[PDB]
């Protein structure tokens, strides 16, 4: 048997099959669950790379055709020879969207087949590094207007350093962790800030410093570039109905763009292979706005909404936040910046649900990374019990290159 | 091999111990995690192990009254194929079963228990006297207190006490001409049982269910809990004056009288037990839930909110009053309740006392993390491990 998944709203009832095909491992047992954690060879290397080559073949419907079977050939020849192989271009855009599909903790996978992928395998140096995330950035804003886009650097390969961004995004606002404790911008990113003044870049004392880019190329220290003021849009923050609001000079960045996964394809990995889509409005207005360990604006704007923060049950807490990401969505679509809210997020998520059971017979999917940080059980995901596995091709975590 | 777990927010870090200890085994594997799932003679060696248990946590280990127990319980199943709980041995399994509880956030209370004893029951006229003192009780004009009755246990060659509500109380559910439900669609069930079995339904939209108790080996009987005995709160909103005309009420005794009690092996199929409410079990999962009351698009309609475009967010304005007006009711009518703020931080406290009173503390995080204004509350920064302990409440199959 496979799992059993129901859906508690409607009361319909899918089996997973598709998890049997889990590859590698994760954090639980019979013994205890871990999923709430955040952090979960020639043979070996042709078999993931025959398993892919599989897949491929199967999305284009030309599963056991001669060319099916010559581009196996070909890759085990080539593994032999060298220890490794190329991916095709095409296999290349196929994998990076496989793995965006196969991401458990990604809601917007609706989106999945409609990504740009850009080949920089061929890249030298950290300069054309440059060039390339410039060219990313500029086609990924289109000047709000956003488009999902995954630029790939060359793969891990023996005898030479990997191409890593030390960047966790292309935009991220500059954590000066100040010397009584506190901190001034966004206490995410203390470590990435510092490392960049280590390296030569002159600081602000901003609340929303946009940080360089940290760029290594292979065995080369990384080196420092600032991105073009006029390449980063920003949405300023103010309130359809709050005029006030506006006046706490609040700011975000256009594009979310995460610089420090691993793309695994085939066995093949990709240290630098920075992705892109757009936001989901939760993601600002929730957690960068209001984690109690990130920009912390919760009782400064219940505060000023004239609420009564001495109790919790007045839930002063709860209606701030709404309001705070009420600001978010008004900004941004006043902005003409594309983004989501976490209700047509999940609606369209629960269709994806739908289309992978008939596609493939599951999707891999981590609750607790799927439901939105508030309003959790008015989305419909809430009410949908999920499967989590490890599919192949994968986004990894992996060690920040400076630790 | 013990899980480091990790807060998010403080950046502290522990290792869940007690999970080695976990005695049976949950749904998970290495290959997929279920985790999100709602429903996932060697009672000689169980039986010994709480016993263990028990004696280790009044510092009586091995001593002389501990060897004792140990071998009273043989004889006993070897006379009669099951043993007999001691009364402080059954106030302690019960407490236990509640501590081990992964998806409770109340936890914190788990030492202030009432153990109602009614393992000396037959019939369920006597059933339904001791679970309206259990109501009585329990309610306290309000100030409620936490109690567990416990019916007694299943044995071999006879049937079983169950308590065929689901709660002690719940309100009918209706279905119509049309398909739609008048009333609470998660007791459509149990409510044409009830008129199967005789009762006259009403038409509201908050008709207190028959209980329907059944005695071993006997059909249920209908027993209708006398209408002072079932405290509830009309909703109002501190000032949404048209709230109230809404006509919405709730109950204010939470009693869950479907679950199973397992203790050292024995299981009691009929241990209902009652708490207080956090105020989102009301107001935003029984009265918004699609599946349930389902009124969140008539608050929104009565805020004027724009309901055509999700971005407003009148989904979650509409919740937030809702919430609102339950604890505003609850604490107006001075009925216990918590708010999902208040319960989770307390949460937070009973992680770090179980930290130190046990090495650990099984939480299931998809349950503990409100449903509403989940990363506003501590316990969505919590790293979480779960697994199964003894003594446990265990769900069971419907008795039909
Ligand atoms: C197109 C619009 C998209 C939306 C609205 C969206 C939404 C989200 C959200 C809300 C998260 C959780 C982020 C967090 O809480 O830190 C997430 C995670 C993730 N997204 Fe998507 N996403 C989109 C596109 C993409 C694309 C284009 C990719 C890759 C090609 C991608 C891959 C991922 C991955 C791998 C994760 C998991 C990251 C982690 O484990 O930390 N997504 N996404
Ligand atoms: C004292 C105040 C208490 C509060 C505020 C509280 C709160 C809660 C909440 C919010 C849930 C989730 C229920 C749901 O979402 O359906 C829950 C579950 C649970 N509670 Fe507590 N509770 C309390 C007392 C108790 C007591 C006295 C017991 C038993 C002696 C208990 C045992 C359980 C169990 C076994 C569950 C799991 C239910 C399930 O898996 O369906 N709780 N509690
Ligand atoms: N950074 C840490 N913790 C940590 C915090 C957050 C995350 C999650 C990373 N999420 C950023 C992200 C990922 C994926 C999507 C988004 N948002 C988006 N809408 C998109 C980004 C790209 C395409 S869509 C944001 C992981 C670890 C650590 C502290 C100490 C050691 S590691
Ligand atoms: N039973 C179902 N599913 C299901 C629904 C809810 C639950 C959770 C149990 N709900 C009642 C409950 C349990 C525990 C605590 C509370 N609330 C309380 N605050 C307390 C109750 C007793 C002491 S505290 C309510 C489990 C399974 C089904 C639906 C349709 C067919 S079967
Ligand atoms: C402890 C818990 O795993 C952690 O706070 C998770 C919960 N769910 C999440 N879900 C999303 N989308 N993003 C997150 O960062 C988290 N954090
Ligand atoms: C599918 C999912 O497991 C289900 O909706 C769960 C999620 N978390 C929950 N949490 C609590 N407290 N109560 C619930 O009924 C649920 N339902
Ligand atoms: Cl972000
Ligand atoms: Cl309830
Ligand atoms: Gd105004
Ligand atoms: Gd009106
Ligand atoms: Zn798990």
């Amino acid at each position: 048997k496979f799992p059993r998944v129901k859906n508690w709203e409607v009361g319909s009832i899918t089996y997973d099959t598709l998890s049997a095909q889990a590859q590698q491992d994760g954090p639980c047992t019979p013994r205890r669950c871990l999923g709430s954690l955040v952090f979960p060879a020639p043979e070996q290397l042709l078999s993931q790379a025959r398993d892919f080559i599989n897949q491929y073949y199967s999305s284009i419907k030309r599963s056991g055709s001669q060319a099916h079977e010559q581009r196996l050939q070909e890759v085990e020849a080539e593994v032999a020879a060298t220890g490794t192989y190329q991916l095709r271009e095409s296999e290349l855009v196929f994998g990076a969207k496989q793995a965006w599909r196969n991401a458990p903790r990604c809601v917007g996978r609706i989106q999945w087949g409609k990504l740009q992928v850009f080949d920089a395998r061929d890249c030298r140096s950290a300069q054309e590094m440059f060039t390339y995330i410039c060219n990313h950035i500029k086609y990924a804003t289109n000047r709000g207007n956003l488009r999902s886009a995954i630029t790939v650097f060359p793969q891990r390969c023996p005898g030479r350093g990997d191409f890593r961004i030390w960047n966790s995004q292309l935009v991220r606002y500059a954590g000066y962790r100040q010397q009584d404790g506190s901190v001034r911008g966004d206490p995410a990113n203390v470590e990435i800030t510092e490392l960049c003044i280590q390296h030569g870049w002159t600081p602000g004392n901003g609340r929303f410093d946009v940080l360089p880019l940290l760029l290594q190329a292979p065995d080369e220290p990384p080196e420092l570039f600032l991105l073009p003021p006029e390449l980063v849009l920003e949405v300023p923050l103010e309130h359809p109905t709050l005029e006030w609001f506006a006046a706490l000079g609040l700011r975000w960045y256009a594009l979310p763009a995460v610089s420090n996964m691993l793309l695994e394809i085939g066995g093949l990995e990709f240290p630098a292979a920075p992705f892109s889509g757009w936001y989901m409005s939760t993601e600002i207005g929730t957690r960068n706005l209001c984690d109690p360990h990130r920009y912390n604006i919760l009782e400064d704007v219940a505060v000023c909404m004239d609420l009564d923060t001495r109790t919790t049950s007045s839930l002063w807490k709860d209606k701030a936040a709404v309001e705070i990401n009420v600001a978010v969505l008004h900004s941004y679509q006043l902005a003409k910046v594309t983004i989501v809210d976490h209700h047509a997020a999940t609606a369209s998520f629960m269709k994806h649900l739908e289309n992978e059971q008939k596609a493939r017979g599951g999707c891999p999917a981590d609750w607790a990374w799927i439901v939105p940080p508030i309003s959790g059980s008015l989305t419909p995901v809430f009410h949908q019990e999920m499967v989590n596995y490890f599919l192949s091709p994968a986004f990894r975590y992996q060690p920040d290159p400076w630790k």
